[PDB]
């Protein structure tokens, strides 16, 4: 990328910044800023969606062994019926 | 059976029955009827304890499904960790 290239670098920015009135920058930040969250969303969203799943395993791992249940055999018991 | 095989037929029972005094008879039913409970328990046992095991394979199918879970993969999941 050619744009992002520069928007990662302060001194380079400050420069290309002098170019435009606050009005722009300020407004156009707001813009960036949302995009960001827009991601911070998907990210934090699929975070729960996942971990949550595997937490179930821990508990099942437990509730199976807690009801004594052996792993292998029993899994099939519910895999064929 | 040589023995019991006959005691299946009232007629015939009624028969080798005339022979003894209810005194005894009375008393030997006592005997038997207990013996049957001797079993009644053992049996009434394993059933419960078996319908018990299988019963959770109800609550689990119902929980897997109820937590939107494909058995297949998820079986192996807890198997490795």
């Amino acid at each position: 990328s050619e744009a992002l290239k520069i928007l990662n670098n302060i001194r380079t920015l400050r420069a290309q910044a002098r170019e435009s009135t606050l009005e722009t920058l300020e407004e156009m930040l707001e813009k960036l800023e949302v995009v960001v969250n827009e991601r911070r969303e998907e990210e934090s969203a699929a975070a729960a969606e996942v971990e949550e799943r595997t937490r179930k395993l821990q508990q099942y791992r437990e509730m199976l062994i807690a009801d004594g249940i052996d792993p292998n055999e029993l899994l099939n018991s519910m895999a064929a019926a």
